[PDB]
């Protein structure tokens, strides 16, 4: 559902209210006017939110939602008992821990983790400047122009930059300078450590097919081997990535169960499907057998599948490429084939060797039957086996 | 036992009140007052933890120990001399040694460290605020105002904030100045470096999932396949995270040995062991040979399967879901079946064909077994063999 | 083709043009003399980009083609809307997204990702010290000093360095101080990641190997082994990492389809080719069987491969290294092998036992048969299998 | 040999005192006093380098051996000119590729590589700090005072800190100072990146353990298991962890070769051999067949290994831990066995059932003969196979 989740968003954007209003109440308690309203309608979200949730880890919920702050603006209280009122927050922890669940899968871990960590620190910065105009001399100055100079201040210090324009001068001054400052050098250190844990998992695949690309090579050359055949296998590389970013066909059709996989290979192949068992009369046991056993392979342009005088005894169907025919040594073509057909299927059926040769004329994608495997499922089912003659 | 703990923490906490006196007596000999009786109990705590560590590596332990301080500090020594009191440290690394092994395992290593290198940085800018208020021109002014602005000086320097409030005048002063803006560049490399290693670490399952099914999905497209079936694949990786977080069953049940494992899935199968050997009468070596052949398997809502014209000769045992089953082609259900049953014998006892169709109606768990493995090793035990009939 | 290219070229110098003119403008309408030519040849080049790019993604190319800029420059616009003419800008998405596919595989991807963001870097702090030099008292100075001191001020602000020489006086520079303090710890955290990501995979052979060596070791140890052979292996690994790197060869070349693999294997194994047919009668497709079954192995110095009594069974051809042979016990060589040749014929040819024995002189780099295999196939190819006798 | 290393430290030395005199004269032209041997020497020691290297990438020890700086330093020259005498470096690079080899094992690659970068980085420190004092008005001030104050300025800014309490004055002077700042945050980033990459991989072994842990025990919580069986397992893993670090045998073992993987294993059961082919006969040829075959199992304590009804088939080598035997039901204990021992032969060479019970005592490394594979090897051996009876 949605309602659900616009409660959380409200709660989102009421706890974002009391963290912004609370500190900027304790130092400016002019406030506090004909706007509790607002406050007594948060409380109610937030005590209305801790049964849906019900519906140690809910700790935070029953601090937060005690009107723990509502006394002490009320009844005046000093310095140092004013503050508790912060106890309204820690809600902030259950507002990410249910938004990094909400939006767990859209959009990187790491990346919302950031931007989490970045509204913590804007909030922060808020609070730390409301506390250093507290612990300042008092004046006649505007209260937009004594809290612009602390987030400035802040901002300074966080970001660790230190101008050094405005700075401490009575004790209490120096050592709440020093907690910032190194609530700043921590607080610059996750910054830079998600970050750099964001960018280190960008460019993945085109890192590790670049080290198996120089793996292969740097091997390669230690057997001294010609520099033509280390241009097919780059252009191989090459053409493998620009098409299917470096993947293997089995190990990932491998990351998949058995009838995912078969339906996979079933949509696939399905237009071999209605080339084959036209005039055969067999289906959905002996065609669903073999599916699973079709070995992928890529030959390159140029490249020999078939020769004129061997005895491959197996059998490779077309994909995506083109593929010519030709004699044994005239190379005169019979014809030229394309995805979708099928070749070598005669010395399947019968103990001859081949009769003509297979040659590529560009990068194909086929996929070939061993015939051991072939041949060994076709002798379980004898109705096709005496088909074949 | 405790008592060496306790004993370990004892040594902490003396070498840290010595890390913390010694310099702030070099600064301030009006200190080694009557309380000379703490430094004996810790020079004897340290003399007395060194035979202990005995129930290169024992060098520092050598060097705290001596009382190469307490003479320094008995008989005045001059400005150069007065230190090697700080011999007394090196305590702090059999400390970080020891404590490293004690708490190796029940938190992060990377945690560890991190928490070590800010207590050595803390310890560290104490001294050197030590070291920095004796490089000043002698003043009328109390020893918490004097010692307050060293640190807040080493902490603004150690940050890399640098105000510039407060700066060095003469030449030792610049010099000790540079070195320590080195430690602090040196100091706050290694705070980032810490942390960025350990957030790179955090969501690696969810890193891992996502890379996999980006790879799955980016192959899929290029085959140009249906997206019905991309989005079955998806809520198949989905319930595949939310319940056990995108692990294989095969792959983890392969890094437990052999009786472990077999102790596990005699856990687990235990329904099953009394639901089966009921009237057989085997038990202790055939119960135990089939369990680890016990392949696991999927089925998404709605897949086939068994057909009622197939002959399929394995069999299925149910452990989380739930089962439909049905006539060949007329959808009407004879029963339903939930965990612990199990089906699909029958073709397995007997070499017929199916009899009905298997339809999931929920995300399945469920185990099959071969039947090439489950009928080799019934032919072994031949008093089955001869009780199935 | 390269006339894509010079123009792709062409279009990045004008948006620099545009870039670097736009902002300087908006400062110094003093500029916009008769130095429209420039404008109106740019404008043109993106407006003729845009149809070519055709020969969301093309919205930033729409946005930069109309002269939002001439119009404003042309008709006097004041201040709050006299901008607008940065969306001029926005080709330069376009030209990342264009050179990083130019340019995707000879590089590194984090280098170029690394230099285009300090490009980026320099070109908004351009547009930044405009902006500065723009929020500041109208004075009588130089216009190459007031660029200079601006120029300088965001340098040290987003350096994250902050000496602290020139700061804000109004509000509105503060709050632009901020906005500029947080895009340059935002802009420095980007960097630090970029390069942290891009030293962390420079050694990864060293440091995979060492590694593996750690492991081998630190596992030794613990079977309390001898420090000879941990000696003999410590060497291997040395031998195994000065010269292929630590690359295992049939790891390797499964990466490769089987063509590929077979025309490798056919470019290595060549001379022996011309070694073994000359009397036998047989090729192209026994040669081609065998030589996918040779598996690799390495004998350092002095170890037995064959001795004078067994039935080992199998053939070794040399292909890198050096042998000798020997007697049964009397260490007399009745010759010594080099690359190219073989041995271990006659007992596979033969059922009878060893005549001789093989010790290695260095480190070998040696193929064998397993001789199951090998009588495999032979059997299969009878007309050879009688030319044995 | 060393002659080559001493000369090296020897080229290394000399181009430090290259890098530190060129610039620190080309400010202080008093010195080139009779100091000029020192400098011939050093020419020398390039210009006779430079031929070893014989015994693009030449051309930096090319542009380094000619002497270019003793010209300008002889014959004044002026300040735009007087420049080009840093020629004589770019030999740096020579040694850091000279000595990132010599060195390219013993440590850490990264470590080599930080270390190389901070000699770097105070090298241009000192070379800065020249160029500084240069760019300033000339005064009356001892030359020692007007170089720490160069170095603190240059250490403050490469630092990223920036005080301010010295800073630039006239243009030339903030673009040097820009150039700087640039060169500081790229020198900073560098170093906290090769930072991050070093304590990335110090606790890797630790990590590996502890995430194959997490994902065993998440797995088994999801099958809903005992908590006995978690805690032996975690016993197991720590077992594992406190002996070999986490490492399997097999995984290892396959790392190395044929020949180095027998002698380990030949090291390893060497007892066992001096206990079996005592009155048996054979050797050299049986022993060395099955050992390879030998595969290794961990029983935990209390464990059962074989009871009194079964028919195992198997044999078990013990290596470190103990064992006891019992009868079938009453916990009567025949004897105990340990290390270098043997159980479970009688059913191998016969085919009769079990006679006892074997119960661990404490955690077992035992190893095991599945004796499909050991039956096999025998039968190919007949004559123990006779002597088996
Ligand atoms: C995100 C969390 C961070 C947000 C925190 C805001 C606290 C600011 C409240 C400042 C109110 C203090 C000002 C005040 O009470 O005025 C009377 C004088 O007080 C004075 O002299 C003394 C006031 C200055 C001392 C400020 C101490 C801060 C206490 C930290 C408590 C919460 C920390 C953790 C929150 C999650
Ligand atoms: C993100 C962009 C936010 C832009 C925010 C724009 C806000 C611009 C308002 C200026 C008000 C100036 C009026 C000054 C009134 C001066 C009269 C006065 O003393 O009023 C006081 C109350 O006011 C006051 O404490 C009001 C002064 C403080 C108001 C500032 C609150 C901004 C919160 C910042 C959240 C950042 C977190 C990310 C006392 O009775
Ligand atoms: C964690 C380790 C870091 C902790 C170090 C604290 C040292 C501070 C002691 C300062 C005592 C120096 C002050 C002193 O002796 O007073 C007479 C004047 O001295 C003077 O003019 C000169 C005194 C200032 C010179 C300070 C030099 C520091 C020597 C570093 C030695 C240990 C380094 C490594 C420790 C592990
Ligand atoms: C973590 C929080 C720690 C809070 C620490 C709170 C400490 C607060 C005490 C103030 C004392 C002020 C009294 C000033 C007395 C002035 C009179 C005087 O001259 O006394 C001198 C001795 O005192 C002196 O050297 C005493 C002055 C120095 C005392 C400071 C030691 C704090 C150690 C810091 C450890 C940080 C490591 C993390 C000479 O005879
Ligand atoms: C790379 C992108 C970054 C490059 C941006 C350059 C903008 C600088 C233009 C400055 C022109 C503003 C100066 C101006 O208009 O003069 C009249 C006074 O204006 C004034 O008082 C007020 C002028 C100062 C206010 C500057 C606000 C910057 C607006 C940001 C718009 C684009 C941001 C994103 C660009 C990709
Ligand atoms: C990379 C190295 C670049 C070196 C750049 C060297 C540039 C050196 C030119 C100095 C000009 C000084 C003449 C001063 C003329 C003063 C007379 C004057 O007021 O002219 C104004 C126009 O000039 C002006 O706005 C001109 C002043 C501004 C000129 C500066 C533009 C440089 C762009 C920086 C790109 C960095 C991006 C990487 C008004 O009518
Ligand atoms: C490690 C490499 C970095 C080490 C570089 C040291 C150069 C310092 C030499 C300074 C000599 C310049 C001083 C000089 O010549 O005096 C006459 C006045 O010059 C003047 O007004 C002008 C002198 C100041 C201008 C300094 C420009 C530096 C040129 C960079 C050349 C090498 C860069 C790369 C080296 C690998
Ligand atoms: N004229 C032809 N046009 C297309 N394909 C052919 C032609 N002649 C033979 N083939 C196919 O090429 C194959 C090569 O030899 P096979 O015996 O495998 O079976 C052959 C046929 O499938
Ligand atoms: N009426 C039924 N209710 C439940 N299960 C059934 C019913 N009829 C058949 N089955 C099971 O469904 C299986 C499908 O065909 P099998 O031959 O494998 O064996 C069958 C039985 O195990
Ligand atoms: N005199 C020799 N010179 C070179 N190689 C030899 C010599 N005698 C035997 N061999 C080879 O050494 C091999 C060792 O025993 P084989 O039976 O395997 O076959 C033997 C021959 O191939
Ligand atoms: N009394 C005994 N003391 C020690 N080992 C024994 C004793 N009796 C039997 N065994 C061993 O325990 C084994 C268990 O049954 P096996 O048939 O495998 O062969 C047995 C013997 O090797």
């Amino acid at each position: 559902p949605t309602y659900t989740l616009v409660w959380k968003v409200w709660i989102l954007a009421v706890t974002l209210y009391y963290a912004i209003r609370i500190p900027l109440t304790l130092v400016f308690p002019s406030l506090f006017s004909p706007l509790l309203p607002l406050d007594i309608l948060a409380s109610l979200a937030l005590i209305a939110d801790i049964p849906l949730d019900l519906a140690p880890s809910r700790l935070p919920d029953l601090l937060a939602a005690l009107p723990l702050d509502l006394l002490v603006f009320a009844l005046h209280l000093p310095s140092p008992l004013s503050l508790l009122s912060l106890v309204r927050l820690l809600k902030l922890i259950s507002v990410q821990r249910s938004a990094t669940r909400i939006l767990s899968y859209r959009i990187n871990p790491a990346l919302l983790r950031l931007l989490s960590l970045v509204g913590f620190i804007l909030l922060a910065a808020h609070g730390i400047a409301c506390g250093w105009m507290s612990l300042q001399p008092p004046s006649e100055n505007p209260a937009g122009t004594r809290y612009l100079s602390a987030f400035y201040w802040t901002i300074t210090t966080l970001t660790t930059i230190g101008y050094g324009d405005i700075t401490p001068s009575t004790p209490t001054q120096t050592v709440y300078t020093i907690v910032i400052e190194l609530l700043g050098a921590a607080m610059y250190g996750l910054v830079i450590g998600n970050i750099a844990s964001l960018v280190s998992k960008l460019d993945a695949a085109k890192l590790l097919h670049r080290e198996r690309v120089e793996r292969v090579t740097a091997f390669l050359s230690y057997k001294r081997i010609s520099p033509e055949l280390q241009r097919r296998i780059i252009e191989y590389f090459d053409y493998l990535w620009e098409t299917r970013r470096g993947y293997e066909e089995r190990e990932v059709l491998k990351e998949l169960p058995h009838p995912l996989r078969l339906a996979v290979a079933m949509e696939i192949h399905g237009d071999v499907i209605e080339k084959v068992a036209l005039f055969k009369g067999a289906g959905e046991e002996f065609i669903r057998d073999i599916i699973l056993h079709l070995e992928p392979v890529i030959y390159g342009p140029g490249e020999y599948i078939i020769r004129a005088g061997e005895m491959g005894s197996d059998v490779y169907f077309i994909n995506r490429g083109s593929v010519e025919v030709l004699s044994a040594d005239e190379k005169t073509r019979y014809a030229i084939l394309s995805e979708g057909q099928f070749f070598g299927e005669m010395a399947l059926i019968l103990r001859a060797p081949r009769t003509a040769t297979v040659r590529a004329r560009a990068f194909c994608d086929l996929y070939r039957l061993d015939k051991e495997t072939f041949d060994r499922i076709l002798s379980r089912y004898p109705e096709i086996a005496a088909q074949i003659q």
